[PDB]
């Protein structure tokens, strides 16, 4: 129960803009009050899978929303299927969906849903990944935690990158984050 | 402190001193992960010089410092920027009722991060990181994170801030990094 | 054994070019599913020790590997000496060589060994690290996991710059990232 992941195979678990069109890797590991969290996208097709924006200029980025309730538990409008979401069993997952995960959840105090209060940055981790592996390509990884509505909890991966790239495959290097956990 | 976390609280309420009593809240947690400490830090000033930054009407303001000084048994000296009463083991979403009088394991290793001294000091004791103000992408700052450099304590953790954008009229409330050390026991 | 690591005093462990010409300070902490790994460079002589690139223009780039077998034990072809690396024992590592740490190792099916099927970027982390502690002095450090032959496992730390660098002393701060563990 101290990790809760993706599996790091590379079947299609994730749907940006078509069924199944992308693997998010995540691995999201509780290290007592803060959730250690790693991070890798592969898309395999569809609208962001061969980047060209000399063709077309306006594709400049994607989101990808995890959403969550009360007991920490992956909702189905999410860009992430919630079939292989679970608690780690060696490479694979624990036979039986999870019921109860929400000392995985990202921190409602440190991390507010929307509201007419001030809203604060510290819900945000910037990081920039690299397309194929290639120093010369950049793309940067926002993460935004419980800003979605309709949920509970929420984690959200924008991708966006400001190159002109020319047939650049969207499969990036990994990135570590941390954030504070509800419980 | 086998995992335990060692915090600010993750409320709003000012608990630190820049320029000025109670200018901004610094929110940062450190979590024993053994032999390393995993530490996630972000800030936001709400009054004082950093507040609202132009650096049209006054370009030399470009960065400030944030120190967090400890004795030989980890416990923050009062002379710390970041106040003492809100810093402590965690409780929930506050703190233990009791001030810790032991944390030893969250301090920064003194053989990776010796304090100053003539000996050549290495860039080792120092993690640098980029945040954003305003949650903004075009409005980066440098967050530089050293250990063990200050005096008159045992162990010190110093957060500088600095930005090189001509900012006019930022609000100076940033987002988070995060970054590990070598812990001392 | 909750850490691998190579005390963090400054006594050279590591040959890049020449013999003990560096001291690589690594620490790698065992957080369940995934390892959080900290890892700074101090280079004390030979070719890498100071950087003039008006003189050696294409001195840009050099590689330190750490090769593993299957029981997670270093090789000695690695540039890491295996005299220094070990689990740790107070500020310094137990006295005889430790024989097993599989739970240490990058996972295989996160990052495979080289094979005919398509590489994914996933098995890289890049991160940037400051020579000297200056921040104009920047340099990145490029992390790929088990892509050495000649091993089972392996971590590779390859430190490159792009800047004309005159007479800059190669020692760095510390960069931390982790990845996804083997068991
Ligand atoms: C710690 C850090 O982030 N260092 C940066 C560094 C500093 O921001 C700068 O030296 C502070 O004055 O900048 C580096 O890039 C320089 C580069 O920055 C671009 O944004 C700009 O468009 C270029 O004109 C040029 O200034 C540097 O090498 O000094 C990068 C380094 O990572
Ligand atoms: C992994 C990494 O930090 N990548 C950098 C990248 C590399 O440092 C560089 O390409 C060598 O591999 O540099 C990036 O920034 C570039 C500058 O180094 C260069 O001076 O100017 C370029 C544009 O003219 C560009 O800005 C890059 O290639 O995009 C930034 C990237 O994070
Ligand atoms: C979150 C992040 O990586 N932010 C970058 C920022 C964004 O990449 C960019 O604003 C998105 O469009 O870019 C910064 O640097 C800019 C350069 O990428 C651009 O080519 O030139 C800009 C000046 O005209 C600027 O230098 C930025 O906006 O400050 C750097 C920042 O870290
Ligand atoms: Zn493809
Ligand atoms: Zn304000
Ligand atoms: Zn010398």
């Amino acid at each position: 129960t101290r990790t809760l992941w993706t599996t790091p195979d590379t079947s299609p678990n994730c749907t940006i803009a078509q069924d199944k069109d992308s693997k998010l890797t995540l691995v999201l590991t509780k290290c007592g009050s803060q959730i250690l969290a790693n991070v890798s996208l592969i898309v395999v097709a569809g609208k962001y899978h061969i980047i060209n924006n000399k063709t077309n200029p306006k594709i400049k980025s994607f989101t990808i929303k995890l959403l969550f309730n009360k007991n920490g538990v992956l909702l189905d409008n999410s860009n992430l299927g919630k079939a292989y979401w679970n608690f780690r069993s060696g490479n694979s997952n624990v036979s039986t969906a999870y019921e109860k995960a929400i000392g995985f959840m990202p921190n409602l105090v440190a991390y507010p849903k929307p509201s007419n209060s001030k809203k604060y940055a510290r819900d945000i981790v910037y990081g920039t990944i690299y397309l194929g592996g290639k120093p010369d390509q950049p793309a940067v990884i926002k993460t935004t935690f419980n800003q979605e509505t309709g949920c509970e909890y929420s984690i959200t991966f924008n991708f966006s990158w400001s190159k002109t790239y020319e047939n650049v495959e969207f499969e990036t290097t990994s990135f570590t984050f941390s954030y504070i956990a509800q419980e």
